[PDB]
């Protein structure tokens, strides 16, 4: 019988229109002393909106059935009259965004590591019928060792929203596929575009299609006129060209091979997928050692 009173609030990890994420300590039971992350959703707001309700149930179901080392673990879920609670593993490594902002640009073997781990998470979600959509660096966390964790499966985390039918334009749209922005229907190919955009950001310091305003940023994304940096290896350039294509069906990973098709690319040739999945490959950055 898990109740709100079983946890002590330590601090706020995030705050949005739909609720808050806390670092908490369990103070009862066999996990006494153990640290978790706790998402607390405001029920009253969600219940009114039918698609907000659906999407909230969806996140629960998703994390309940997913189990993979590169995806965040859900431990408990419970409810009161006013609140919905998700108890997830606490990830002390911070957002991948922080590493990139620290470093400016990643070396290629640094990028390769993260992108490889992410590709295995995506392959797992794709086998389960799940589409991540947005691989902006703030949507990816690191655990205590420095390994990747995908975390963004729930409601829009933003404090103000764009429109009142979708939550597509509320955050940055710089890592999203053209077909998502056009709302013309899409599938898992959307994730491989986004991996390409993340990769481009890692290796050049900014996402591939940016404008001074949103309307121009959107136009740039739909146009999809890619600028490949000359200083990147031929392997990195070949992979970026195959991910960032306007024709979704023709992206690497779009076909039946999915992740295995991307994982076979020469850019990832030094990866042992057995060791990586087992988390035996040393990460490029150790959050524990970070001053
Ligand atoms: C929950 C997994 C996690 C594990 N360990 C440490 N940090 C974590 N999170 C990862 C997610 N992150 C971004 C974030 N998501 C949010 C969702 C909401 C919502 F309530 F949905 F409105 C509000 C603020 C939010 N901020 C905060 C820290
Ligand atoms: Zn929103």
């Amino acid at each position: 019988k898990i109740r709100p009173e079983c946890f002590e609030l330590l601090r706020v990890l995030g705050k949005g229109g739909y609720g808050k994420v806390f670092q908490v300590r369990k103070v009862t039971g066999a996990n006494t002393g153990k640290i978790f992350a706790m998402k607390v959703l405001k029920k009253a707001m969600i219940v009114r909106n039918a698609k907000d309700t659906a999407h909230t149930k969806a996140e629960r179901n998703i994390l309940e059935e997913v189990k993979h080392p590169f995806i965040v673990d859900l431990i408990y879920a419970f409810q009161t009259g006013g609140k919905l609670y998700l108890i997830l593993e606490y990830l002390s490594g911070g957002e991948l965004f922080m590493q990139l902002e620290r470093e400016g640009i990643f070396m290629e073997d640094t990028a390769c590591f993260y992108l490889a781990e992410i590709s295995m998470a995506l392959g797992h979600l794709h086998q389960k019928g799940i589409i991540y959509r947005d691989l902006k660096p703030e949507n990816i966390m690191l655990n205590h060792q420095g390994h990747v964790k995908l975390t963004d499966f729930g409601l829009c985390k933003e404090s103000i929203h764009d429109g009142t039918v979708t939550h597509t334009f509320c955050g940055t749209i710089e890592y999203m596929a053209p077909e998502i922005l056009m709302r013309s229907g899409h599938n898992r190919a959307v994730d491989w575009w986004s991996l390409g955009a993340l990769m481009y950001d890692m290796l050049t310091g900014a996402p591939p299609f940016t404008g001074e305003n949103r309307k121009k940023t959107i136009d740039k994304i739909l146009k999809c006129k890619l600028n490949l940096p000359p200083y990147l290896t031929q392997e990195a350039r070949d992979l970026l060209k195959k991910l960032l294509k306007r024709n979704a069906a023709s992206r690497l990973g779009a076909g039946p091979g999915d992740a295995g098709e991307v994982q076979a690319h020469p850019f990832f040739r030094h990866i042992n997928w057995e060791e990586l999945l087992a988390r035996k490959v040393e990460p490029p950055f150790k959050p524990l050692l970070q001053s």
